[PDB]
């Protein structure tokens, strides 16, 4: 029973010590707003924390932080006892004793500079036997007392004094190093860590569950992603925060020894893990271990692969161990390792997007401090092609510029140095600007896979097609019973056409943002490259990665690019069938219907498109996007002008009604050209931050009309051909 | 295990994982120890990585093993009783030297289980536990098509973990010791299987699916004239061989039927496979265009090789004119009507054994651009023309397509069928799908009646499409008279 336990859950707030509760929880423990919560761990220890009351952020979950995880030896999937302590205690005497384990490189008095201007207006409670970290000196040191006033009676108050003895105590191995990598050190990966969280804690946190049940436990997990995404970091964290022996083998040192003992080393590596149960085995790289694709040289390289296959094939129950492997791309792993019982679980981690990169800036900067005008939100927005390790490299090399630009005008060069200056290292905005403009990204030409910020308000007008996309995307994933009962299979994909520059890409991105689903962008040149080069297998990986990145939505921009490059309507003697779209068809037909992977096709010349892709089953839903009317052009202009500063006397209705045959891009280029004039005038006047009517009057003289009446009637003749309201279109049936 | 013989298993990686010099001795002693423990049996888990004498060709260390295996199975005289069993993944990875007589003469192929096969294996991996009364395995194995046998076992195991995770989260029975009186309450619900199956990753999804469909003769509305034709050419030579043999007339090798698109050419081929309790292979248009653009011409060899060994079976070549359409069609370039893929189909069709009950069905919609070389007597001589459905058969088509959907009693189908003149089979099915769209959307909107009324059909009929215009009509009458030719002496009473 005991209806007071709280299950440990993942924390989303990057705060110091705050616990979120529910409305009924205050009335059960009669606790006030700010109280002293007492927690019972094991081995007769207590912990103190600060509770926060909120009924908007969380509903019935706790937010337990890592500052008290190591102070109570409590991990994920464990129960705890909560108890209020309304007793009022004011500490007046405390004892401090540094341990001779991490005091290297630290000189002078560090308490008076790091602890005095940090605990004011904080009232943080402390207890004998707590490990807490501080942010100072471009690092983070720990503290642990061994003899002080009887617990508790410990409150940080200004009346306390300082003292020194000079006789450090020897540390013990009972506790672990809290500085090691944990679950709070990985950001920008919510969906990928969730799968690991829901497959690793079953056979490790509760080993006794699996000796009694006959359920097959997962034995091998394969990690993916470009180099530097953090495959090693995740494996190090999931083993350090679970309580299992982590054994790491890189792979080059396996193959660096003489031929004959590498196999013995690999065998003993697996053998030593079984006795140290629970245990875990992680392989840093696997492509250079089993390159049975194109290398095929020497039995020395095949003996290792055979030994690994033998070692993971014979992994019966016996003990509890999980073999984790990481690589860079699936096209470099021996398929013999992908069989069942060796590597059946494959997880892919992609490039973090703007909301993901900002989440990982903080981990690599929390050890230091910045200025008040320097914000990491904007610095991670315009970058798109940076891997996780690129951010860490950028921060490190920005710190060096900070100190270089600080000591040049000071010239504090002498015999010895003092520790009271390196705490003043503050990174400015220009430091990050120059450091980022100088950084060299690693991966920049991959299929970027991210969820855009674009919403339905970005697309002006087109209210008729918004509901159409909603009713074909959101419905089959929200009401499967209603679709299943009527006995009608959901639409596999939608292709919409129309004149260029009308929001076909924005429509596809909005339906991905609204569904909280992933998005893949395949442009025209991305599809022309695989045609000229006779590289036809490149379409296999697109669908393979889209399927595994579920949920997701495909996008095939300007599918008629091959037809345009081949001649179009007539061209040569050939018809309308090509090789790339042919390979798209056989992969589209082979997709599983249940999976929530949608395909969106975009084109502007449907007359030269392949009729074979129009058949019912692959792309049957067609949406025609006409030119915006006067009603929607005002919305398009005002949506495009939200970011730019626009004056109050700028009338948009007249401007929108003045343009008759103008598409969406024609209105955006007008705004860009108007911004050009304002920027140029502002620069010239330096030797007003607003856009007036004069800027638009001059910009409208350079207006372009890409869609002429030549492009107009090419679509009415197509719409009537596809609709065909003749014969019996509008007739009242007697029955 | 169920015969009473000593089972000896060798994987193959541990054979090649030891130092060079003792692996051959281990393999030899493995064969030698089986003879003394008679009766015995030898099974090799994988053989492609044991004898990769196709493209690897590196080192005598890898050829010594192959030679040792060949020596050990070549010298298997009577002496004792032992059977060497080997498994692999695909025939294109085995040394042909092992396929000789006396080493591996018996080849058996096991395909992907279909809906009736997968349901049969759900029960084995779930009998150890119990489910709820509303959870049924019949429907869960129906919509899946690309799952291997081990995929089902993996899916069940990972659904069980979700069951316990969703059960102990709200209970939190975490203490020092555990009791055995709770794990018997582990019941798997429907949403558990739904999320587990939607999250599973199938292994094989782009193979030639080889299965027997559920489709029957009642699914195809009308076309009573062509049903008997297919019966009399498929079921007869396999049922009365003596009657065919006595008259001295060889059975028809294959049948190609043509007609406008969307008229049941695929369903006709599938029904004749279901009725004969025979296997079925489906080769679509893109499946045939892929082997043409890529200059991969040997891919047609394996199709016929696996069709022959999967006897009884029926072939299907959908839209055979796809290569001609992609090449230009009637005129195109200066070339004629002969290509490479259909050329390789001809040499494989001529080489088939007549006795084997492997039928070939060809489907096309533009017979004017088809290769005349495939029309010759001997390969595809029987031609069936499938015209547009009449008023009599459109009612049957609509009522057959509407069996699954809930249809109200006041929905008249005869008027709807007689209202459409130039509508093919797919034109009637898209109307029903569009009518179901409106009912589903109205049902969802009204949430904030489970039936289809006349209003749903009235609105859906406004969006009706007529794919087959009169442009596509007379292109077939001119062909039918050319092939039939009742002129000169068509209808004349002979005195003798
Ligand atoms: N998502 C991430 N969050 C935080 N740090 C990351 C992330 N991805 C990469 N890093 C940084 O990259 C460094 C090394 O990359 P790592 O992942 O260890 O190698 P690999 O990418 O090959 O697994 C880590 O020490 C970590 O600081
Ligand atoms: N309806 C619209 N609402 C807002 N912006 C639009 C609209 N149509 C076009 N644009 C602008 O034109 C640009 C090009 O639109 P795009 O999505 O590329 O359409 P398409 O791909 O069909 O040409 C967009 O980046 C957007 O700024
Ligand atoms: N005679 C018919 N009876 C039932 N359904 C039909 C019929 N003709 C066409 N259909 C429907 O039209 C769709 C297309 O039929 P299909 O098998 O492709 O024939 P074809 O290949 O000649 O177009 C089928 O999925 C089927 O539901």
């Amino acid at each position: 029973n005991r209806p007071n336990r709280l299950i440990v859950d993942e924390a989303i707030n990057e705060d110091n010590s705050v616990v979120s509760l529910s409305q009924p929880k205050m009335d059960e423990l009669q606790l006030f707003r700010g109280d002293t919560v007492l927690l019972k761990g094991k081995k007769r220890r207590e912990a103190v924390c600060i509770v926060l009351s909120d009924d908007t952020c969380s509903d019935e979950k706790i937010r337990m932080n890592r500052v008290v995880r190591n102070n109570l030896r409590v991990r994920l999937g464990d129960v705890i006892s909560i108890q209020p302590c309304p007793d009022v205690k004011y500490g007046k005497r405390i004892h401090v004793l540094p341990i001779d384990d991490t005091v290297e490189g630290i000189t002078g008095n560090l308490f008076e500079v790091y602890l005095k201007p940090y605990f004011l207006e904080a009232y943080r409670p402390i207890r004998k036997g707590d490990i807490f970290l501080v942010r100072g000196g471009m690092r983070a040191v720990e503290f642990k007392v061994v003899e002080t006033d009887p617990s508790p009676y410990c409150i940080v108050a200004p009346d306390t004094v300082i003292h020194c003895e000079g006789e450090p105590i020897k540390r013990e191995d009972e506790e672990e190093s809290l500085n090691e990598v944990g679950y709070d050190d990985i950001g920008g990966c919510r969906k990928q860590l969730a799968q690991i969280k829901e497959m690793v804690e079953l056979p490790l946190r509760h080993p006794a569950l699996f000796k009694e049940i006959g359920v097959k436990p997962p034995r091998g997990i394969l990690l993916y992603g470009p180099p530097g995404t953090g495959k090693t970091l995740i494996a190090r964290a999931v083993a350090n925060e679970t309580g299992a022996f982590f054994f790491l083998i890189n792979g080059p040192e396996i193959m660096s020894k003489l031929a004959g003992e590498s196999e013995s080393n690999l065998r003993k590596a697996f053998e030593e893990a079984e006795k140290n149960a629970p245990a875990i085995i992680f392989i840093d790289e696997l492509d250079a271990i089993a390159p049975k694709r194109e290398k095929t040289h020497g039995e020395v390289e095949r003996r290792i692969v055979s030994q690994l296959l033998t070692l993971m094939d014979g992994l019966k129950q016996r003990a509890h161990v999980i073999v984790m492997a990481a690589t860079n791309r699936p096209n470099s792993i021996d398929p013999a390792l992908r069989r069942f019982g060796r590597f059946d679980r494959e997880v892919d981690i992609g490039i973090p997007d703007a909301t993901g990169r900002l989440e990982i800036l903080q981990i690599h900067t929390k050890n230091m401090k910045l200025a008040d005008d320097v914000d990491l939100e904007q610095v991670a927005n315009e970058t798109h092609g940076h891997v996780g390790a690129d951010l860490a490299a950028l921060c490190s090399e920005a710190a060096l510029q900070a100190i270089r630009k600080k000591m040049d005008l000071i010239d504090l060069e002498d015999e010895t140095i003092d520790a009271e200056v390196m705490n003043s290292l503050a990174v400015t905005m220009d430091d990050f600007r120059w450091a980022l403009s100088q950084s060299n990204p690693s991966a920049l030409r991959e299929t970027v896979v991210e969820v855009p910020q674009v919403t339905w308000e970005d697309i002006g007008g087109l209210e008729d097609v918004k509901r159409e996309l909603q009713e074909l995307v959101q419905y089959p994933v929200e009401h499967p019973d209603k679709f299943l009962k009527f006995g009608m299979t959901p639409s596999k994909g939608v292709l919409f056409y129309g004149p260029p520059g009308c929001g076909k890409t924005l429509l596809a991105k909005a339906i991905a943002n609204e569904c909280q689903a992933n998005f893949i962008s395949i442009k025209g040149p991305e599809l022309l490259t695989m045609w000229f080069g006779e590289s036809e297998a490149n379409v296999r990986e697109i669908f393979d990665k889209a399927r595994q990145a579920a949920p997701c939505v495909l996008f095939f921009d300007e599918l008629d690019s091959i037809a345009k490059a081949r001649g179009g309507n007539i061209g040569d003697g050939g018809g309308a069938a090509d090789r790339v779209i042919n390979q798209i068809l056989t992969e589209m037909d082979g997709m599983s219907t249940k999976k929530n992977v949608f395909i969106i096709g975009a084109t502007n010349r449907p007359d030269i498109i392949d009729p074979a892709i129009l058949r019912p089953g692959r792309l049957d839903q067609l949406i025609y996007i006409p030119l915006p009317d006067e009603k929607s052009r005002v919305a398009i202009l005002k949506a495009n002008l939200r970011k730019s500063p626009v004056a109050k006397d700028v009338d948009l209705e007249f401007l929108a009604k003045m343009t008759n045959g103008f598409s969406g891009a024609d209105l955006t280029e007008i705004c860009q050209r108007a911004c050009k004039l304002a920027i140029r005038e502002s620069i010239e006047s330096e030797i007003v931050p607003e856009i007036r009517r004069d800027h638009f009057e001059e910009a409208m003289r350079f207006a372009r009309r890409s869609v002429s009446d030549n492009d107009i009637r090419k679509y009415e003749m197509f719409a009537q051909t596809l609709q065909q309201s003749r014969g019996f279109g509008s007739f009242r049936f007697p029955s």
